[PDB]
């Protein structure tokens, strides 16, 4: 007896469904097919008695749009629940807010974000906590490295810049055994293309910015808990620390996620073809995408990787430092010269004066982020004129 | 000497790189890759003498933000300029108030959209305008049709909601031959389909709301003018009727038209697997799609069809009103059932009691929309769970 | 038997409450103190059966935030409904659209807003709709002028740029013995200081963009019926000319709204300092306010003026239009030289090259557009630097 | 020789006209008088060499419309400088974060908002950070109160939500001597009121959320800095926390910053009003506003408050807890019955079982928030309408 605005019993929505449709109903009211924005700071109580009967009284703490984006990325990650930050370092600096105290040992990926590197190093550091950067590409590198005040193993794949990918599984199941809290910042890789808590990671991260919203419109991040104990750990330390994403925030992402499977696809099709003609160029001296067959780490890649291998590639510009600079300042539109990465516009960085620009060049160096270093984020543009680009760059370099 | 921000000059965007930056480049104040939101009623100007020489005063007039989707959307749809709009029928009624006056004859198909078809029959021929309902299947019904008094011939193709096409380059073979303005609503088939300015229309309307949205989240309209002389016509009358596009509106669209090749190729991909099924299936009497052998004008839609054969699908189910009704009331999600098309969402109607309720059974039948006649906007979910949904509310029909 | 969330019964709530809390109440779903935006295009109906049950189908026809809105604006003006149009001239445009047809004639202010002027001689004249501009000052002028064919008369009060007054009650009493619609554009005025219903007029029209909003953000319009059978026929030809308002800048105004009253009062106390600076002022040759002694309508401003005499003001600088471009070249900050009225910003505007430059200097010195006439729109700024500003402008002069 | 758009050199607008304009200019590309929305999270590079030449890089680091507001906050509040957070916790937990590190000392007001005394008890204590909860009425207390390891001294005036005052003069003087950061939370206050870096404070919080906005739209915080040093250090750690304020956010306190004055007037009329009527009812054991003589306070409030005595009051029902709930039950609209203050709609909380309930009873007594304790937000409504809303609740009670 199923009539319309119900869902067939039994039955699981298939993974693009859930993308259109994941946290999301009719609203009951009016019937609207999208949930309106409630662009609204506090609720109106029925009484005393019925305090946050209607599930609302305050914005900091939740917000009726906010929970429908929650809802549908828990749904996509494969969580227990979602919490929705003003930006990715929120939801980042509550992982460690929450889940570090004086004494206590971090291993984090020695090619994690510059942000999340700067965050613990610069700031974190302070409170007695230690953060130790090491290489994950060999799990038994995490697991040799875990001291007995280990609280967090801070994983990241593909790393930003260096696309140095972490066997999720492996190290997942390294920190099952020695009780240790395993979170994995799958930004560049999006929920699409893998899903840490799927491979047993206990927190994943997200910055919504990159390719949840992929429109260069928002800033925004997500914790996904694997269970309630850290999910009501992560909401209880967002109202404290009062680092919400906004109703208007969350209304455009709700918005952006419907398409980012058939945007991930096209970014990643245009990246295997612009990695291939990359990987051929007399001018090129590296090129680095999980999807080429020269990726040192290949296999992983392959067992780890679902459907693409993402819009994210780097190459080395032969000729050192000025030779990238060269190619950096005559790269053409539709290219755009700029920080950020995930959006339908395809942008070329150079991490070291952009993103990695506090980090010493001895260091810059021993982590792969080299003299002639671009960061590539491939959009959905026609490849040909992203090719185009990079050709007539590449000549002038 | 082309450096970075620049396009090289003599080259051509290819048509997804338009999609993405058409109209647009970086904030030249800021760099934002964006254009900024211009919530803004009006603009100071320097001195008297230098009144507009920054180009806007007004936005009832003209506003930055909107402008710079015009600039897209004329570059999307091939014309010299485009004039955006409150909503889809306030661009149609700007033709209509713009090129008609009283004793004038307008030529329009007989299975145009309901709006359009109310728009006409019950407010502007107050105004002693005779509008002609005609088969626009035939070329040589225009032609035959076309009186000395005929200013106007307003074409849709595909046709809400037979999907009847209409031979765009033969009926403007004929308004040129006539010196008749050719009006074209292709809002069913989106520029990604079919232009019909590249094949010899006057004027294109689009309601922007379906397509170029994609994602049921704002109303809109586009005018695309052929020359200057039409474009500073229809500009001038959008000043006086005051149904201009509002900037947060064209900031939307600017975002949604970026991805409308990626998602009507996922739209047009579903729409061919359920019109295949539909069409096996014992309880459908009918099925209209441009892609599937039945279709009565597969020799047009191959010739006048780019890409794909779009997201608009028609079936009549056996046992006629009643069947359509059970079947309707029986559709379960991920189908919405409710009136538009063109979204991320999959749309079903019967457009006997929805849309074209106004038109008196003896005509409805007369243009094509049967008893048992369902609409369907097929959207970007998975197709089996579409597919399912469709085979569940067939079973209680 | 009262609690939490109703009115007293019996009780009128006083009009600053009106203001605030007019036409919303708390999110039933919710409690959101804020009506939520429904930044949403269609509406999912529960069956066929009960089609429009929840009162909603497509946000052209009608939509939630649009309808709160125009609830507030009925209530605020004193009508039986509103209908909130993309703009001002949407909401005129539709005025004529329904109650005007060829044969008809329209008495016009002949100092209506020049853009009421222009769409009624450049556009609704082509359906021989004959416009007939009289003086509206003396109220037997409009009983004299009025003819066998006569359907509407459209007052204006305060009048754009010339603040000549209107007799609204008795030019009502005149309309309603000669059977004839009343329409008045009290733009000017706001419904805090002049409700054209109160007055026995059949229909109001607002540009909500000006102090409604109040804040330079947001284009609009209202029309405020009397009566329902005028309300449904406005409804009706909004819907089929698709200028309705957006949901967006329904929330706006929801919000702006709350604060007219304050705003209106701090505005026209500041108005009135500065007419008086100006009227006594060696290099000024004129000054209008309806609020200072000399006004040569004083007696009908007094009858027909509550609390305020707005924020509006005009004057006419010594030595022609030389010594008036001089002024307005030197018219330092907090001074805005720009189109438009009505916000916290103050704006001075010449009207002879910004909003009536389409009207020839013969007819622009026959109504009284003078060569150094200088329309002023005070805003809430400390008016000593208003002062400050003028006299500074005024020396240079 | 200063022409329009220019202020005159050597000039100082006064306090509403800082409101009004205070950090904005028309946009220097299109002159448009609102700056436009930067709904933007990158900014294009014109070259590697001229990174950040247009001040911009990444949104949530810096962004043009939360700079706009950040320049407008700084110059009413009178500082060198403002950071805008997500929310006033963001920017209380950013000062926390940013000046307090193991083994120091943090002397906090008793009676602070709930909010600000579990961040720091259940949080930032965690990280060995001594917080000491004084009575800050006697400004000897505090004097007496400061140790060795004593970094901040943290405010509020008046306080959440009893309303006790601080002498943010004399608690400026003992911290200057002593070497200690001043932070004031003068969100009760506002900058119309009092700004207590003019009184000798280091650092002003502002939760943005109550009286900036004012009309319950939106989340913010703002820290305003006396000096570069600490301004730079708040930016800094800004971009780490990754708590920026939204673009959207700061464009909605850009337009209601502007009638702040106009509101706190109106707010501040109507509770001097409520106030007195309170002070003279039967049912009412106590009245907490610093207008009234009964005002334990007035001497250091007649001193320290400038225009207003603020929209906050406070009363205490007979009858204890079990009255309170009555009362609260059975108040009217156009009253709220919800958490949060300083909006245009009236509310009313009873802060035992809202906002003040994590805190044990015997304590909740020890600091002022009696059995019947009733925290009032005075809105802009008629005041007969909320006199008579009370009066009929108090009747209940
Ligand atoms: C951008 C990014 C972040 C930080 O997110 P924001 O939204 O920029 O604060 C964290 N991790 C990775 C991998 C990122 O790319
Ligand atoms: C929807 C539609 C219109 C009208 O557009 P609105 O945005 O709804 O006003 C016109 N023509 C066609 C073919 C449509 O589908
Ligand atoms: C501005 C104005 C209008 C037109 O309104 P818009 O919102 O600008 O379209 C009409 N009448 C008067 C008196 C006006 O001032
Ligand atoms: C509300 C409030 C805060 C916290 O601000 P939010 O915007 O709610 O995070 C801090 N201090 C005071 C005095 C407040 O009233």
């Amino acid at each position: 007896g199923v009539k319309a605005g119900d869902w067939l019993p039994g039955f699981t929505p298939r993974e693009e469904t859930v993308y259109v449709h994941g946290g999301v109903e009719p609203d009951p009211l009016t019937g609207a097919i999208l949930p309106p924005i409630y662009q609204n700071t506090t609720f109106v109580q029925e009484s005393v008695e019925n305090y946050l009967s209607k599930g609302f009284s305050y914005s900091r703490t939740s917000n009726p749009t906010v929970l429908s984006l929650e809802k549908k990325i828990a749904e996509i990650e494969g969580g227990f629940g979602a919490c929705c930050f003003a930006t990715g370092m929120a939801a980042t600096v509550t992982i460690f807010s929450a889940f570090l105290a004086p004494g206590d040992h971090c291993l984090v990926t020695n090619c994690s974000y510059g942000g999340t590197n700067r965050c613990a190093r610069l700031h974190f550091s302070k409170y007695n906590i230690d953060f130790e950067f090491i290489d994950f590409r060999d799990p038994t590198n995490v697991e040799k490295a875990i001291r007995p005040q280990t609280k967090v193993v801070f994983s990241e794949s593909p790393c930003n810049p260096t696309l140095y990918l972490a066997d999720i599984e492996a190290i997942s199941q390294i920190c099952k055994e020695k009780k240790v809290l395993h979170v994995c910042d799958s930004t560049f890789a999006t929920p699409y293309m893998m899903r840490p808590l799927d491979l047993g990671a206990d927190i994943v991260v997200q910055s919504t910015t990159k390719y949840y919203d992929g429109h260069n419109c928002t800033l925004g991040g997500a914790v996904i808990s694997s269970t309630k104990e850290i999910h009501d750990k992560v909401f209880f330390l967002r109202n404290v620390m009062g680092n919400i994403m906004s109703a208007q925030t969350a209304f455009y992402t709700l918005l952006t996620l419907k398409t980012l499977p058939i945007r991930v696809e096209k970014q990643s099709a245009n990246a295997q073809k612009i990695a291939e003609f990359l990987s051929k160029h007399h001018k090129v001296e590296h090129v680095i995408y999980p999807g080429i067959p020269s990726f040192p780490q290949k296999e992983l890649a392959l067992k780890q990787h679902k459907n693409v291998h993402g819009g994210m590639l780097a190459f080395e510009v032969k000729g050192g430092t000025e030779a990238g600079i060269r190619m950096m300042n005559h790269v053409p539109r539709p290219w755009s010269l700029c920080e950020s990465l995930g959006a339908c516009e395809s942008i070329i960085t150079c991490p070291a004066v952009f993103t990695h620009a506090n980090m010493l060049r001895e260091d810059r160096l021993k982590v792969g982020i080299t003299d002639g270093f671009i960061r590539v984020s491939v959009g959905i543009e026609d490849v040909n004129d992203l090719i185009d680009g990079l050709d007539y760059a590449l000549s002038k370099a």
